[PDB]
């Protein structure tokens, strides 16, 4: 059975019945049909919390296919519901753009999904459109100020703010606008990002309430003046209207899994130029309404988990009680020199040389951040017991239990082995959580702390332009913020070919930007694509609608 | 006529007690299985209800007005007032109106759906994202542009000439910066360099085809007929050639369901669509008007601008493609507007001027002759009364209008609400039950483009002929050779006058309209004709209204209106 067939034959409950499972009245939610609803964030102010625990699901350095990190979160959440616990699965919302290029995807996979799958891949509750409308209003007010008076003395060559659209349109990567008559604006270079790559999205996810959201949108640096000083959205008096555009969008979206477990999908920025987690207000909503929250971070534990802990948790004042490290025997054998085609041969030798990658993420989670961790093995069909005994053998050496996950084929029943081990880590495991770095350090000291402790590098090298940018950010006062390293996800290093666990390498930083709205410094290692393109035969050509309004060709 | 205890539109809207939308749905025999809730005050009506219920064959009431003036007319408030009035009279009625775009909200100000005590609520949501119809229009518009540029970049096997790409992107913002752009810059993997531009989302042809589709099947067909470019041979390239109309209809699947809201008095109100009244027809969607006529006994809808533009496009475009016929027409006018057509300045409009009232009255009399003697529809003049309107002024309008065989009913819906439109509504009930309807189109399909433009300019506008530029004569002929000569025409001229001249007020006579360009909207199904330059993308003022909008610690928005 395909993922689209499992979702259709599933019987989803009325979302008002899902809300009763977390003690939410019908005056506390706003329906979007029978199967979707938004939760008023003011419930956080008139009801007391349940002080729920936080479960973070990460994974080893990924292969182009994946390791089932999202299916593991949904399956473990369903498993904890099978154990009688009150649980919410906090996940990200996909973007609509890639649906029309490489076709859509299920919120999860197999029997560990989130439903309705069709609305999630499309407009959902309109959160993407709200993000893009606030992004494009600030850009329209920025160009309007330069056209009317430019009393802020903005240099058009130094405008870093970019418009956005929820489409895979390579045509809009590099743009000249403001052409035509003198009443048609100020001519300058510009461009479009995909909406999820916008800084509005990152500040949307790193806001604890509506008051902090408006303050963060005001801190957004949109350009620089001719004197070199930053110009903020607050200087343009735009953050008040931007917060109004995002007023309803900031309300988390309540949905359900295939087994009726309450699910919350909210936000979803990049995991390279941003932190790649769901919104703070959705995570803290789950911890307010449930006893256990299963969330995740994009890419491997060297990026998403590092940014979940050093950026999201630092701004939310929260802390994970357990970490689930997802790993597959295919990915470890892929790290052991095996190609994608030969991933099915029982190669115990290549599994051992790809294991240091899994063991490195185990050391980062358990010894650097000091959080109890458990290795969840996403059992792909052809795994052998000798393969599963070797990965269980060397994970015992550093004091981490290994549970076998079968949530893709069995749903919640397949995650009981992982669920129980997480519940025991919350009871047993001591928690001495420490950040990878402190705020007082400079930008270069924070990057060196991440590169040596987490990545395993000897140090960080900076180009001539990066040194100029880092120093200018220090002079402007942005040296007290966290740093967001944008590098490849397929490797611990910045070289996407160095698989396994690289040894004597150094990170080369070539560009640094400021995301003062989200509250971190973006540090780029290579070139990052913020607007993907459409393939030769886009999937949109196969999408159709019948006489009753049923969509075909989406999945 | 005047509000005894004056309140702004916000104070009236927030002091109002709106019913649950499921209780509004019960007033039109719609169960909770037929509606998708968007909160407790907004809902979407499944369009497959018309395939499961017997139609009530409701009556259609079009609300129009004289030419727009700087003094105001009140065509939107009159629509809500008459609908609330019919509800007070025991009638099962629905008000069908347009949805505003979010763009002008951050420019100058946000406006109530109406005003005074003739409003539609929830006001805050309608002016903002509402149920997301505008976003789906823009998504489908920009998807077509993305696949158009992708095809040209990948193979260009359709032989599209990049200089001849008419399709533009859109955004629901007032951003003059995006009027004229050049994109596709950078490396070879960054597309094909060409000139481009952005329209405001309500100006997209997708929006025009969105309102002129009877069902989702016609929508997919209309979107496929959209002409996006021309090849080097001169032949049109359509969205169907790009295999895009199926995906565009999927983006517009939920959006095609009309939105169900309510007035201040609990009357069911359907808001769906809202394009321009110059480059398009300026009406709410056909499926919304069909929905009301299927579920109600009377439907009150409106058309943008004066009767020379919106009512003409309602009858010659929308009514033609929907197969419906208006039973009664409401011509809304104010005494101060007719005195403005008489030569009185905007600051002297409050003085009683009986002679200037008769000099500007030929404007109202011209629209009456168009509704009653050209389309042959029973009409009624609804005077939006103001406190300073003397009895001599009101008696002069009633005298001159009753010569054409049309009654004049006073309207006080702004200050009194539903009971301020009883006189107008009962005058409309008399026209439907008594007067005969020999509805005729202004022209027919078989005529050439220049014959349809001549029939409109002479019968409706009062012109002696139509003059064409050299550039217009070729474009008309190119559309004739390509087989677009059997489509209605949508004249894009000024709204402030019956001519193409903004300053000739009242009733100009010895003039001629001057066509300067002619485009094709094969998706909506009409040929666009222009007498001047059109602003498809407004700009922000020096101090935009967005600087005043704020949100508090609890999520309450202020400064919006
Ligand atoms: N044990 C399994 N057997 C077979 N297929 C699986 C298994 N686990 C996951 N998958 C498939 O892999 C796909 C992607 O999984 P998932 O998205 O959870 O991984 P991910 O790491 O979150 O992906 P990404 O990192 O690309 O976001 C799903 O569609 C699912 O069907
Ligand atoms: N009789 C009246 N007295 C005072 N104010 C009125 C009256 N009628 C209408 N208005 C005001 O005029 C404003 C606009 O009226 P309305 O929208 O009905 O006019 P319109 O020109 O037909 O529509 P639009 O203004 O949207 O183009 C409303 O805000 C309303 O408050
Ligand atoms: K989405
Ligand atoms: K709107």
């Amino acid at each position: 059975k395909t993922d689209i067939e499992i979702a259709q034959e599933a019987n989803p409950q009325d979302i008002r019945d899902i809300a009763k499972k977390i003690n939410l009245s019908e005056d506390d939610i706003e329906l979007y049909g029978k199967y979707k609803a938004k939760i008023d964030y003011n419930v956080l102010n008139r009801t007391k919390s349940r002080a729920g625990k936080l479960i973070l699901t990460t994974a080893i350095n990924p292969t182009p296919a994946g390791e089932g990190k999202t299916t593991t979160s949904i399956g473990v959440a369903d498993a904890l519901a099978k154990l009688g616990k009150n649980v919410i699965a906090a996940l990200r919302e996909p973007s609509m753009g890639p649906v029309f290029g490489i076709k859509g995807g299920a919120a999860g996979g197999g029997y560990a999904q989130v439903v309705p799958m069709e609305d999630i891949n499309l407009h959902f509750t309109g959160d993407m459109h709200a993000i893009g409308a606030a992004n494009n209003l600030l850009a329209a007010m920025l160009d309007n100020h330069v056209y009317q008076t430019n009393s802020l003395n903005i240099n058009p060559k130094r405008i870093t703010w970019r418009r956005c659209v929820d489409m895979n349109d390579r045509q809009l990567r590099n743009v000249v606008d403001g052409l035509g008559k003198k009443v048609d604006g100020v001519t300058r270079e510009d461009g479009f990002d995909i909406t999820v790559a916008s800084e509005v999205m990152a500040a949307f996810c790193l806001s604890n309430n509506i008051s902090e959201l408006k303050e963060n949108l005001g801190n957004i640096v949109v350009a620089y003046n001719y004197s070199g000083k930053p110009v903020t959205a607050r200087d343009l008096n735009a953050h008040g209207a931007m917060a109004a555009i995002l007023k309803d969008a900031l309300k988390p979206n309540l949905v359900q899994t295939l087994e009726g477990t309450p699910a919350i999908l909210h936000g979803g920025p990049f995991a390279n130029i941003a932190h790649g987690c769901n919104s703070i207000i959705a995570t803290k909503m789950g911890m307010h309404m449930a006893d256990y929250v299963v969330t995740e971070a994009g890419f491997g534990a060297d990026l998403g988990a590092e940014k979940f802990l050093d950026i999201k948790c630092r701004k939310a004042g929260i802390r994970p009680d357990a970490v689930i490290i997802v790993a597959t025997v295919r990915a470890l054998k892929y790290n052991g020199g095996v190609a994608k085609d030969q991933l099915n041969n029982e190669n115990l030798e290549a599994l051992e040389k790809g294991l240091p990658n899994l063991l490195k993420h185990i050391e980062n989670i358990t010894q650097v951040y000091k959080i109890p961790a458990v290795v969840a093995i996403n059992r792909f069909p052809l795994d052998t017991d000798a393969e599963l005994a070797l990965v269980r053998s060397k994970c015992e050496e550093l004091g981490v239990k290994v549970a076998l996950s079968e949530v893709w084929a069995n749903g919640g029943e397949g995650g009981i082995e992982v669920a129980n081990e997480v519940l025991k880590l919350i009871e047993e495991g001591e928690n001495n959580f420490e950040y990878c770095y402190e705020e007082d350090m400079t930008i270069k000291e924070k990057l060196n702390a991440i590169a040596t402790k987490i990545y395993g590098a000897d140090g960080v090298n900076y180009t001539k332009e990066a040194n100029k940018q880092i120093a200018e950010l220090e002079e402007l006062g942005f040296g007290n913020l966290p740093v967001c390293v944008a590098k490849t996800q397929y490797s611990l290093s910045d070289d996407q070919t160095k698989l396994g666990r690289p040894t004597g390498f150094t990170i080369e930083v070539r560009q640094a930007n400021i995301s003062a709205g989200a509250g971190f410094v973006v540090v780029m290692t290579g070139e990052i694509m913020k607007m993907p393109g459409l393939p030769k035969l886009p999937a949109a050509e196969r999408i159709d609608v019948d006489e009753n309004g049923k969509i075909s060709g989406l999945f």
